[PDB]
């Protein structure tokens, strides 16, 4: 048992294989399944787990009514064995609140949750199942974090947090933890103008976080973090293949150093990419407008070339089915010479897109890279909304 | 691996951070959640667990009818992983009965339950999951104990017990256990006139128990225990800030050595305080009359100064919501140089305050100290009683 | 870690303290609780567990209809953590069948289940969770065994089994196992005329089995086993205090060497006693006729004195409540210089005594000896049959 | 802990003892039990587990409607403790998809699942709970595998897979894995004309797979694999006792090297045999037309003699009850000098044979060899379909 070091490069990825699916809404139609949203996965030396923010109610429960609402005192980060659906019986409460991240440093798991009212939220930082550090809101406006896993190197686990407006300049910080204790705090530097919901992964001693600009950009901000020097830079994804939602049509050229405006009607969604020269993959919703469908696009030099476009594609969720947030994770403890990219897609069901029920929840699908050329189908949620009416 | 020794001082506390919330009533509206009351938490080298007295029925079950009643042969002390709701599937039966305490001595857990008829109750003392000692009623009138954790030092774990009237002088004893075996029994001495439901914690080699005087005082009794000499003293919290329920208005001065009487309509509720000079915090219900709301008040020198008043406050449960019992615990095994105060509030739902249902149950919230100035919100139970009608 | 040796004497017993109660029928009115009967408890170095024969249906399930029937292909021996109720989610399947015993030898657990048709049943003998031995019926008429725990000494676990009529002479054998393998088989010898459902315990290198004579006696047969020599003797309890059900009134004198006959309308019930000279306790139903109530009677010299009567009594279940089978077990791994007697009472609900429901099931209560004089109350099942109508 | 090798002979078998039965459909009438089909068992050093393909819904759930369908994105291979019924709360997701195999090599478990559309399926090969290898469809027509356990020798675990028509010549391959990595791929050789759903076991350093010819043969193909040389041969079972369903009446002679045509209306079912000279047992449905009943027949020299007929029988499921798939497994880690044959029968309930419900699911029974002459009875599912109407 030892601290994870980010000593490996990313594996070559030519297609995506199925890792896990929990079928939570199908199962939750009859079994005692918690209402969730903002799911993710995170691994440790022993295996991988599913994570999400509970709403503190089952899906068929009367208290599912009103679960469109993002923030309440009844939310908590919960984790469970990958592939099961989240029930009150198989879930571990990681921390209490309505925004989270989690990661394993090789020794123990750090989990962070924000809670409180909009103007006075706070984070509690847990390590090894115990509370270590507390962080008060610095801007008084929904202190919040990644909603997917953080990444650790030599015990140092950077986390990106934001406090301030969703629709204007906000105060983003990079906090570097070790065993749950703050080693350093940096204010966001560089050319990213707005940061939400970073999706992060590590390779070759570098952590890259692909985020959501909720203010201006339909191109995604990219934060590049050195966990040894505990320093960073920021800019935007260069590619013309825009990957936030909502977004306009892809332009003839991207923009590395400024947000590309447009899209309607949504200011953003959490998403991700793996950036590795030729071996670069962008996720996005198939719909330009709404959280519908999900596709993976291989976009060589997306990080550096404004003219970069796709050379291959894999549909993950067809555009007749609802998607949601998406994020990066890696099983850093696999028995491989390279770190293999993985991602999840949150499959949102109910409100607001499906108004015939009173609730909002999700299920999860996760995939990882293959070097092979694998066939694919749509991994949509699979529940029949009419059964809940 | 070794006995806990209470070597460390209390941590400085300037505000309270969220630790856990189980949302039991919300979840139990649909899932199979046991009816409980008199909850608490207690930790050990590996972590913390929730505890409560089951009523031997689920909340939606027909047997939840009648659960306002305190004592039956169907009650048991159960424990479960912190943050989960208590189901028939995830709970450990610690012992059988209708009054309890539990604590870990660093080696194993001691749990104690009283059971039987009012005039012929008995305690069974468990250690490491096995029954060790039994104690018959000495006064033939509801032998009973703390309803929150005990505290251990060098393997010696004092427990405060009462047998006798709830509304007149009773027979309290302090029993000092080691590995579940009685080392010494003392009769209550000093100026406290009636003792119930002690909330106890340890720091700097001293155990302090903040109790309920059900006979006279709206100020709370304090028993100070030397766990090495196995002796004690008792008196009242000195502060004018009265912290029982029901209580009168706070007087000009409190009284260290006698009860401050008054209030209506109820003679008491279990509560707690942390007493450490300037670093002193008193919990109480927001209402003077009813078990509604919950507030933490920083009252420097509350233990010693009859003129001591609050210098800061944090609302835990707003006064539009039901509270209940409250009690102390500490994660004595944290990786900190001090022992950090924690507490829980029982959030009672149903009878008698909510008579539209046939049951009485609760959920739990728990918080611990922070040296930071954290923002706060209300951690009320969150269930809609109309859903249960 | 080491084979159990039955070195220790029995502890002095002056009253009985509560050990466990599962409240299964109360809980199972709403939660998913298996239908059972023929429960018992059995301990091991780590803890104690509850055992019973499942009916392969939940209590509220439609397949609970018809569960008065004793033998089907849908029964199995299940175990679970002591104090929980048996659900499909918390139970281990020990073996498949409709008659059972189980014991731990200090290293691993031996479990035995008989299954098959009446004329051609077979036992499968499991050790450490694997099947070791199979035993075909020797008399073609419901091969069957203890329905409570067996006892082990230096790795040898004797088990009493019967094959043959329930209402005439049958063929009983004592089979001596080690690691699930047959070391020796003996035909029953001595003065017991019929043997069913032995309740066995060890002390001072001797195993005593207190059984049910279903053919003649309302006095209980006693088999005394030497597990080192692998030999035995049999006779009847001497005491005039008759402990089977149905039974006649206690006569002036019992009979050590022949059945005391009579009683109406039923030929027997599984029960138990602890026999240790002056330190002897007999359990029985309070009703002479029906499986109603339960009482413990201290009967000095019950094993040797035909005139021995009770000097003490403790009501375990009041005579307004249903009881059932009862049996012996001991935590042989307690940290005590003596082995402390324990017993359970099966609390049968439903048919045939409560014919307003279509099912038969039970809950469990268990108690162990105290040297103190503890108060007592009735530990009846506690479910309202009306809720099941 | 070492790699398993197969250098023990098969135990002598004269009858079959009950190993496990989950009663899933009875329990699932009113507990949260997943809809499954294609079950099996597989063992490891610690014990044995049940496996099946979930349909990603509970049995009583509305999504159970339409579970006759074999392939969907909502299916997964799940495993659970032997004898329990499969719930969302007690099941481990081994991999995602709609055809599987699994086996333990002595060190870790390999699990394989195929998923995707009919024309573009792919296998993901897991080892020790992590994805190792992916395999694309080679024939574009439902890449698929055994639906019962594989077998490992000195690290090498062969797996039989088919891709191609169910009703014409297909492309079968034997893939040899070590720690989930491909060691070798072979195309099917020999005289078997079509291969589905192989049931495999090892003995004497050889793996024998008894399979389903879905194209022509009512006699079952037999593939003999040497896991050291990593080569194989194939032919048909010689015996005149035909063991596929549907099948004609048994002829006066079998055929070792060609399919025997006939039977109506169905082309095949997964089944199994143990082939060991005089010690040979064949399973089959009792009905020659339908998946009803199940019988074991001892057919000396079934593998080599076209005139070989039964010398003994045991009815496992009576012919008034539904059966289904059946397959081989062995506890290779038992404490015996020989490998004892075990098998399971899938007990299918619902569609198409029971059209009064909207679903298709199963329960499991499993039996192992005995050298004794044990009595038998029918181990049918035991649910009443009307309870589901
Ligand atoms: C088994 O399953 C596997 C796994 O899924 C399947 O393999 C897959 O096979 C397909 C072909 O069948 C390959 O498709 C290739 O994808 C790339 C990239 O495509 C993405 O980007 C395109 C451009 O997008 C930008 O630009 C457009 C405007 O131009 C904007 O609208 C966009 O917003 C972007 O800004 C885009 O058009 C593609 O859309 C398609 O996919 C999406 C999902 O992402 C769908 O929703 C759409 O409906 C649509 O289908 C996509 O987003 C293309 O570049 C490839 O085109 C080349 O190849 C074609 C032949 O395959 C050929 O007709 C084209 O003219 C073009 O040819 C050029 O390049 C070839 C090399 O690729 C040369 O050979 C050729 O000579 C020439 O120079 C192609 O469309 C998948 O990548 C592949 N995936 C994997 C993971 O292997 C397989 O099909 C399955 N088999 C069966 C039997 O089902
Ligand atoms: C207590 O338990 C023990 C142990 O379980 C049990 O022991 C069994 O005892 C019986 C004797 O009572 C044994 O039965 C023997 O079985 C031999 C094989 O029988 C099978 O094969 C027969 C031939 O099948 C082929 O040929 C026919 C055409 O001829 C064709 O239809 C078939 O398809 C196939 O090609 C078959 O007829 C027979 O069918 C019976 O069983 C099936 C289920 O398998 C059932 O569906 C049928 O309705 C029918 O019952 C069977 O499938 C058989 O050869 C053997 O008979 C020879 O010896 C007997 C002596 O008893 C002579 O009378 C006779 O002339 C034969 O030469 C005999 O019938 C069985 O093997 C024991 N099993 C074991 C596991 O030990 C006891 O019976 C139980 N006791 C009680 C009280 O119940
Ligand atoms: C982010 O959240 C922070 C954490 O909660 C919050 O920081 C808080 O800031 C407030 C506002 O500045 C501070 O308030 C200060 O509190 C002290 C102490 O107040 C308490 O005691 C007094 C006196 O009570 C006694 O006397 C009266 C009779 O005069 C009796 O009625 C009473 O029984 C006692 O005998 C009391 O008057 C106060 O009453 C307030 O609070 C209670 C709840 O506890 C309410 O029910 C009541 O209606 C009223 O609101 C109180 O009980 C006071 O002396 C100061 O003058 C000042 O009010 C908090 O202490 C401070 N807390 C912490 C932990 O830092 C931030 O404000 C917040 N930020 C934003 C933007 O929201
Ligand atoms: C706190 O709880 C304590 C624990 O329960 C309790 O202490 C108990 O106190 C009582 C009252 O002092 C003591 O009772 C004594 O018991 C002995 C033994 O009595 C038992 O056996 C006799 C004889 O039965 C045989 O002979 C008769 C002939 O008539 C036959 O019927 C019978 O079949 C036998 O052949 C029997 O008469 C007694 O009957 C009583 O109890 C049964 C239940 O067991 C009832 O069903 C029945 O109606 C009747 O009440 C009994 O079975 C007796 O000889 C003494 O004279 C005296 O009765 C308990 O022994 C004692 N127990 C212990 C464990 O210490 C405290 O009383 C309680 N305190 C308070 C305040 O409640
Ligand atoms: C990751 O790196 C840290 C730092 O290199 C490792 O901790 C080291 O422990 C080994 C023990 O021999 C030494 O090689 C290093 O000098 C240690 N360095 C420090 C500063 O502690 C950790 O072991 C590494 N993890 C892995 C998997 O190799
Ligand atoms: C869903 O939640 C809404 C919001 O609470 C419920 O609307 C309330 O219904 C109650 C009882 O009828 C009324 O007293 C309130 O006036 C309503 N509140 C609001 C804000 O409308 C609604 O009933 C819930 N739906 C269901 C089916 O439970
Ligand atoms: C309980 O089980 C009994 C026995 O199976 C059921 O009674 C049978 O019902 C069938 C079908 O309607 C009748 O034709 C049989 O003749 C009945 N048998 C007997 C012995 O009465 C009964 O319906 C079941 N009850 C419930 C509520 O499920
Ligand atoms: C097959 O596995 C068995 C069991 O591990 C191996 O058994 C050992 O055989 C050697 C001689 O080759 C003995 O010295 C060991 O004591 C045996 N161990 C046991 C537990 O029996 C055997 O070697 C293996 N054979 C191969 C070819 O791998
Ligand atoms: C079971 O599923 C079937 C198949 O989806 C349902 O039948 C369909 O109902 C839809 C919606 O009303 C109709 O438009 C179609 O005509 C039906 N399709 C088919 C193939 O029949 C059926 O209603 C479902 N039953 C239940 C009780 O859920
Ligand atoms: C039990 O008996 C053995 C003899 O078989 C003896 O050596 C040992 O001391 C005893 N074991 C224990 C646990 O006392
Ligand atoms: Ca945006
Ligand atoms: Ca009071
Ligand atoms: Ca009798
Ligand atoms: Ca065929």
């Amino acid at each position: 048992r030892t601290f994870l070091n980010l000593t490996k490069p990313l594996c070559e990825v030519n297609s995506w294989h199925i890792l896990s699916k929990d079928n939570a809404i199908r199962i939750g139609e009859d079994a005692h399944i918690l209402v969730t949203r903002e799911p993710y996965l995170s691994c440790d030396p022993q295996g991988c787990r599913m994570f999400a923010l509970s709403q503190g109610t089952t899906l068929r429960g009367r208290h599912a009514n009103g679960t469109i609402h993002d923030r309440s005192p009844f939310r908590a980060l919960i984790s469970w064995e990958m592939g099961q659906a989240p029930s009150p019986y198989n879930t571990r409460v990681e921390c209490i609140g309505w925004s989270s991240t989690s990661c394993h440093d090789g020794m123990s798991r750090m989990s962070i949750c924000m809670s409180g009212p909009n103007n006075n939220a706070s984070a509690v930082v847990w390590y090894g199942g115990r509370p270590i550090t507390e962080i008060p809101s610095w801007a008084g406006n929904i202190l919040r974090t990644q909603e997917s896993e953080c990444v650790c190197h030599k015990g140092v686990c950077p986390v990106v947090m934001t406090d301030g407006p969703a629709n204007n300049r906000a105060a983003t910080k990079i906090i570097y933890f070790k065993e749950g204790k703050i080693q350093k705090i940096e204010e966001l530097a560089g050319n990213a103008q707005h940061i939400e919901e970073c999706s992060c992964y590590g390779a070759g001693g570098v952590i890259k976080c692909i985020c959501r600009d909720n203010w201006k950009g339909a191109n995604r901000p990219v934060i590049t973090i050195d966990p040894e020097m505990m320093t960073h830079t920021s800019k935007y994804l260069c590619s013309k293949v825009l990957t936030d939602t909502s977004r306009p049509n892809d332009p003839t050229n991207g923009n590395c150093d400024a947000p590309i405006t447009g899209g309607s009607p949504d200011p953003g969604v959490k998403g991700f990419a793996f950036l590795d020269g030729e071996n670069s993959w962008l996720g996005r919703t198939i719909s330009k407008d709404s959280r519908s469908g999900y596709e993976m696009l291989k976009v060589p030099n997306a990080e550096t070339d404004i003219q970069s476009g796709p050379i291959s594609n894999q549909v993950i969720v067809n555009n007749q089915n609802w998607s949601g947030y998406s994020g990066a994770f890696i099983d850093y403890w696999a028995n491989k010479e390279c770190f293999n990219p993985c991602f999840y897609v949150e499959l949102i069901r109910g409100r607001p897109k499906e108004s015939s029920v009173l609730w909002t929840s999700n299920s999860i699908v996760a995939l990882c890279g293959s070097k092979k050329r694998l066939g694919s189908w749509s991994w949509h949620d699979g529940a029949e909304i009419i059964y809940f009416e």
